[PDB]
DNA sequence: AGTGTGAG
DNA sequence: TCTCACACT
């Protein structure tokens, strides 16, 4: 039986990523329940980022700021910057490139969104293996580490607890086994503690981790003790972790097909999987969701962590809801104007860093009375980093959408908008 | 090429 | 009352 202890994979997530980029530049916000909101006027604005001090509140995401104010009376507010009448994010675009980098000093990293990437540390914790010759390693070495699981068998405080799980773990590895998985864990952690501290030291910014064989286990790991804190999850820990582990927890299991995999087979619980055939999960989820699910309720997935720090579409968008509907032409050509230009800043400031030109360009917009987030999605040439055409060229691909019979009007009312850059060649 | 899903 | 990765057809 193959064991799925073959790499060592960590994921690094950012700790109320926006929140800490307008703390570190407002010290007033510091240690304080503190949020981060975008378009002030509707309710306040809506929350996208919660400061710890402030979640204590019952403070979230997806909230208005004025209810926010209702739970936590003292919240301060940070609001993203407003440009052309749209959000913009370059301060965390620019804070995200100073983690990315300090991160990449130590392995490939996978960029998985603005604020969290996925390392493959197999052959640096090979190294620091070798370099180790064979002493053992002190708890000294991992001061933020949770041993998922432990302490097992025979101090109320949090941290206390944290420490003898720390010192079971250790005094379990056999430190001789060079190819022992649990003790490349152990080696894996002490690294990201490294990268960790390095990138508190060289940006301020505080992260989480998750240390383990795969990147749906690092990524669950990560959550397990958020914030300021990083969890190994060993192969032993699975089957008791993922015997109470609601299925929807376990990344890509958030949405429909989490759903049916309860409903379906009647279960709750990632552990509950492993009653099953892999020819029983292909018959119910297809062949590939099959194979991952026999595997994964195992602890065991394959999905690579690739080599890729930039993002690999340069998008702009905006929603205009209610009765801010979009219905006449020159309303339409005015926004498209606006995000295209933002485009063009931001494709522009590529070209120049990353030595690589995006090559078809991508119009989509909604319609008043669709319910999918794109009414409609239709591409065309970029051959030009020129704002005015490619606004041009996105009414172009669009305009005979406009059902209304009536050239200065747009009917039906346009509600979403979006313009996005893609298939890119090295320049 | 064009849609839907999942996620931050 | 945004963003961007990916699988499928
Ligand atoms: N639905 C979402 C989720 C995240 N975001 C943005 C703002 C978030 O600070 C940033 C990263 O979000 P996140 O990783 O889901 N959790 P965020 O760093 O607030 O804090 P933690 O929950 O990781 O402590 O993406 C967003 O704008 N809309
Ligand atoms: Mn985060």
């Amino acid at each position: 039986m193959a064991t799925g202890q073959d790499r060592v994979v960590a994921l690094v997530d950012m700790d109320c990523f926006f929140v800490q980029v307008e703390q570190r530049q407002n010290p007033h916000l510091r240690n304080k329940p503190c949020a981060v909101v975008q378009y002030k006027s509707w309710k306040g604005g809506g929350i996208i980022a919660v400061s710890y001090e402030a979640r204590a509140f019952g403070v979230t995401r997806s909230m208005w700021a004025d209810d926010a104010k209702k739970l936590c009376p003292d919240l301060l507010l940070a609001q993203v910057r407003e440009s052309r009448g749209k959000a913009n994010l370059t301060k965390y675009r620019e804070a995200s490139v100073e983690v990315m980098e300090i991160m990449s000093r130590f392995a490939v990293i996978e960029r998985a969104s603005i604020d969290e990437a996925y390392v493959d540390l197999t052959s640096a914790v090979q190294e620091r293996l070798q370099k180790l010759q064979g002493q053992p390693i002190s708890a000294d070495l991992l001061p933020s580490t949770y041993i998922e699981g432990l302490p097992q068998g025979p101090t109320v405080q949090k941290e206390g607890m944290r420490k003898q799980g720390l010192f079971q773990w250790l005094d379990s590895l056999q430190i001789d086994n060079l190819t022992s998985p649990d003790l490349q864990l152990t080696v894996g952690a002490v690294i990201v503690e490294e990268m960790r501290a390095a990138i508190e030291r060289e940006t301020g910014f505080q992260c989480s981790a998750g240390i383990s064989h795969n990147k749906v286990l690092a990524k669950l790991a990560c959550g397990l003790n958020k914030p300021n804190r990083q969890t190994l999850v060993s192969h032993g820990s699975v089957p008791q972790l993922f015997s109470q582990m609601p299925i929807r927890k376990i990344r890509s299991l958030g949405g429909k097909l989490g759903a049916s995999v309860i409903e379906i087979l009647g279960i709750e619980y990632m552990g509950e999987l492993t009653q099953f055939t892999e020819s029983q999960l292909q018959s119910h989820f297809g062949e590939k969701n099959g194979s991952w699910l026999y595997a994964m309720c195992r602890g065991i997935e394959h999905d690579p962590v690739k080599p890729r720090q930039l993002p690999k579409t340069i998008g702009c968008s905006k929603n205009f809801p209610g009765k801010t509907a979009l219905a006449t032409r020159e309303q339409v050509q005015w926004w498209l104007l606006q995000l295209a230009q933002e485009l063009e800043e931001r494709l522009t400031k590529d070209r120049n860093d990353n030595d690589r030109v995006a090559t078809q360009l991508v119009v989509s917009i909604r319609v008043q009375g669709d319910k999918r987030l794109s009414s409609l999605r239709r591409c065309c040439a970029l051959t030009r980093y020129d704002a005015h055409k490619m606004s041009h060229d996105a009414f172009t691909v669009i305009k005979n959408c406009n059902t209304s019979g009536i050239q200065t009007e747009w009917s039906p009312p346009l509600t979403m908008l979006f313009l996005c850059a893609t298939k890119f060649s090295a320049s």
